[PDB]
């Protein structure tokens, strides 16, 4: 997260870190057994880490649970990033508390102009590289679909939305991938892609979760 703020320990209790020997993506806990992340975060041997603040220090509230299965969206296209969403099932249910909690799926899509909360342990520099220890957060508005398409001509599908600041300076970044965009208390987006981070006229592009609720519900009902 570039140009954001320190969230505060366990104030984003649905935020997870995906670990394969090292943190590589974020994710969102949607119930005691399932995490929503980006399909471009897929790999084998994922361990899901819940209740994290400092990802490099065991502070006492963590739950580390191995993934038993990963399900990439059947129409995920890794070239265009269309349908950039995947479900990860935990091999055992998380214990839900104040520091580890699920986030609701939306019943309707979010509105242009709505301020959402984007979070992660990704790069904090728009140029250069610096990774934070503690979870970072950013308040950013959903952009109009026409400004989104204008920013990325030929690349924005109905399964994507832009959020952020056209002036630059504030954005999600590498390492935030797969993490939550929460608007009005619902998981509305997943950190997906962008041209660099916090660049002028290049806002963040996010998977439009409201399009996938049926698939999510069907998939979790059968796996
Ligand atoms: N909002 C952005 N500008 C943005 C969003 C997501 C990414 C993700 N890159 O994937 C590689 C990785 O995470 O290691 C980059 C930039
Ligand atoms: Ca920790």
């Amino acid at each position: 997260i570039v140009g954001g703020y320190t969230c505060g320990a366990n104030t984003v209790p649905y935020q997870v870190s995906l670990n394969s020997g090292y943190h590589f993506c974020g994710g969102s806990l949607i119930n005691s057994q399932w995490v929503v992340s980006a399909a471009h975060c897929y790999k084998s041997g994922i361990q899901v880490r819940l209740g994290e603040d400092n990802i490099n220090v065991v502070e006492g509230n963590e739950q580390f649970i191995s993934a038993s299965k990963s399900i990439v969206h059947p129409s995920y296209n890794s070239n265009t990033l269309n349908n950039d969403i995947m479900l990860i099932k935990l091999k055992s249910a998380a214990s839900l508390n104040s520091r580890v909690a699920s986030i609701s799926l939306p019943t309707s899509c979010a509105s242009a102009g709505t301020q959402c909360l984007i979070s992660g342990w990704g790069n904090t520099k728009s140029s250069g590289t610096s990774y934070p220890d503690v979870l970072k957060c950013l308040k950013a508005p959903i952009l109009s679909d026409s400004s989104c398409k204008s920013a990325y001509p030929g690349q924005i599908t109905s399964n994507m939305f832009c959020a952020g600041y056209l002036e630059g300076g504030k954005d999600s970044c590498q390492g935030d991938s797969g993490g939550p965009v929460v608007c009005s208390g619902k998981l509305q987006g997943i950190v997906s892609w962008g041209s660099g981070c916090a660049q002028k006229n290049k806002p963040g592009v996010y998977t439009k979760v409201c399009n996938y609720v049926s698939w999510i519900k069907q998939t979790i009902a059968s796996n």
